[PDB]
């Protein structure tokens, strides 16, 4: 491998695995709080082994734990940092699409928790940052904002029933927000709290094969 200059000087630390089949979506992976850019690598394998993988480590630290944007407390985001980091990530997919010579307009995100949130934030703020997105246990990134039209864009949302972190009503609030902007939104339910489960990944694979 020799994309060494970028890997060291880009706006964001990440790993890239060029895929067996370039025509398939580049899978953008976004860890949850306190994880890292390797956590979700198993997910991509289960979802589309042939697909290119771009996996990113967030630029913010909360008590030693990688996060994609600052929060004061669970569910209370720094809204100025959120937009700045959403922009930052969008401007980074720009440079990574050039540097690794893949199609800027064909990227699909698999995020978990905090990682899912910035992914949903991209959907909200930047019309064409993502072709689609798998959101494992997301929240509403921000309220009261005009979304652009998400016409040909498909979103998978996996949420939990007995979840001490995200209320199921807020998970549906997210669905509705997204549909009102003409996204096609599939929604799967698990009843095992906030943990990311095999159950959901298998349903995401299924969904993914049908949407792309
Ligand atoms: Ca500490
Ligand atoms: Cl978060
Ligand atoms: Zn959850």
């Amino acid at each position: 491998t020799e994309n060494l200059y970028f890997q060291s000087n880009a706006m964001m630390k990440h790993v890239f695995q060029k895929g067996k089949d370039t025509s398939k979506p580049v899978l953008l992976l976004l860890h949850g709080t306190g994880g890292n850019e390797l956590d979700l690598l198993p997910l991509a394998e289960i979802v589309d082994s042939e697909a290119s993988v771009l996996s990113v480590r967030g630029n913010v630290l909360e008590n030693g734990m990688p996060r994609f944007f600052r929060r004061l407390a669970e569910g209370i985001f720094d809204e100025e940092d959120l937009i700045f980091r959403t922009k930052e990530l969008n401007e980074f997919l720009d440079e990574a699409a050039k540097e690794y010579k893949f199609d800027r307009n064909n990227i699909v995100a698999i995020g978990y928790s905090n990682g899912a949130n910035i992914a949903a934030s991209l959907l909200f703020h930047y019309e064409n940052a993502l072709k689609g997105a798998v959101l494992h246990h997301p929240m509403v990134p921000r309220r009261g904002m005009q979304l652009a039209n998400l016409a040909g864009k498909s979103v998978f949302i996996a949420a939990g029933t007995n979840d001490p972190i995200c209320s199921s009503a807020e998970s549906e609030e997210l669905k509705v927000l997204l549909e009102n902007a003409n996204a096609n939104v599939t929604m799967h339910w698990e009843n095992r709290g906030h943990q990311l489960t095999m159950g959901e990944v298998e349903k995401a694979k299924e969904w993914y094969d049908k949407a792309f």
